[PDB]
């Protein structure tokens, strides 16, 4: 997959919008899948992209929530710009995707990450979207961002 290619380029440049839209970072207290990211660490390269596509997709969609953010003062067009930023590389690598074979059952890995994004959101409504749900959220999302890159390194 050519599209894993300068991807410390989509981690740097969306780690620094998320780190711009808003204050400093709130403290990690909430859920993080990271068993998940260490099994896809050693998992195969197509599973590794596939988790990529499916992990950004949900990023955007959990993010792309401007209706549900009037608690929080970040920056909606840099909030655009970061939905922008991995839109275009997830749409790159669904390219590769297209090419693998679609499987015997659905991968444990779409199910939990699935589980996990479920998770966030539902937390987020307990909490009618406060300002320090949102900080959950936008702290949790950091830490798929850093651990995404070593998979995409890993991949590559
Ligand atoms: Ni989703």
């Amino acid at each position: 997959c050519e599209w894993l290619g300068r991807y410390r380029i989509i981690t740097t440049e969306s780690l620094n919008l998320l780190k711009n839209m808003g204050g400093k970072y709130a403290d990690l207290e909430t859920p993080f899948p990271s068993r998940l990211y260490t099994l896809m660490d050693k998992s195969k390269v197509e599973d590794q992209v596939k988790f990529l596509v499916l992990t950004l997709d949900h990023i955007i969609h959990l993010m792309d929530a401007r209706e549900h953010m009037n608690s929080v003062n970040w920056d909606q067009n840099t909030v655009e710009d970061f939905l922008n930023i991995l839109h275009r590389k997830s749409s790159d690598l669904k390219e590769c995707v297209a090419r693998y074979a679609k499987p015997a059952h659905k991968e444990s890995y779409e199910i939990r990450i699935k589980r996990h994004f479920r998770t966030l959101k539902k937390i987020l409504k307990k909490k009618q979207y406060s300002a320090e749900a949102w900080e959950q959220i936008r702290r949790v999302v950091k830490s798929h961002l850093q651990r995404m890159d070593i998979i995409a390194s890993n991949a590559r």
